[PDB]
């Protein structure tokens, strides 16, 4: 019950993005966001057809996708650096180690080596919905903005050990703001405003039509 988003995976957003970024093209690339946005909608359908009358707001994956215009969530608190402590731990790798020196380097993106550490570890599935990962983002913010980066930690371990490798990839990359989808956020809204007009504009219903149009 309450919305799509509580029902849709976190995983599925993931794998689009991953699908998204991997193609060459403009054209493959709005094939798979399109994908997303007509998945989004047969949930919704499916939903009320299980007498569950939610709201179909694409916001909570918008608000992912674009993460660079998050604004209402304010600044995460974390730095790049604080990921890498964490992710020796949670394994427990030795420190100054092959995989350690690489995550406490700098500059393709830090997501893409935590990614390489993490893919032969898994301690994956994943789990969460996309809803629950935005309830999470949210405390971490709420965390920062509280000065408790003790609870960032917890609320950001949350995450971590709920999520599947290709899932924490797309994460850190939702925190540090930046995707690297190779589309860019004009043509998003243009394929999701195309989407929808393509559906809820009246074309050939006269009533409407005669009504309107005076």
């Amino acid at each position: 019950s309450q919305t799509v988003a509580s029902h849709v995976p976190f995983a599925d957003l993931c794998s689009t993005l991953e699908r998204i970024q991997k193609s060459k093209g403009r054209a493959e690339k709005i094939r798979h966001f399109r994908e997303f946005l007509d998945s989004w909608r047969k949930f919704h359908d499916a939903l009320h057809k299980n007498h569950k009358d939610v709201t179909d707001s694409f916001y909570p994956a918008m608000r992912l996708i674009l993460p660079q215009l998050e604004r209402e969530r304010m600044a995460y608190g974390i730095k790049e650096t604080m990921l890498a402590k964490l992710y020796i731990e949670l394994l427990n790798l030795p420190r100054d180690g092959k995989d350690a020196l690489k995550l406490l380097n700098y500059r393709g993106d830090f997501a893409m080596i935590a990614y390489f550490v993490l893919k032969p570890r898994c301690l994956q599935k994943g789990s969460l919905t996309i809803q629950q990962v935005n309830d999470l983002l949210d405390s971490i913010a709420s965390n920062n903005s509280a000065k408790r980066k003790d609870l960032i930690k917890k609320s950001l371990l949350q995450l971590i050990t709920q999520s599947s490798a290709l899932e924490q990839k797309w994460l850190i990359r939702m925190i540090i703001k930046d995707l690297k989808l190779g589309v860019s956020q004009q043509t998003i809204f243009s394929v999701f405003h195309n989407d929808a007009a393509e559906l809820h504009n009246v074309t050939t219903d006269l009533e409407k039509v005669c009504r309107q149009l005076h």
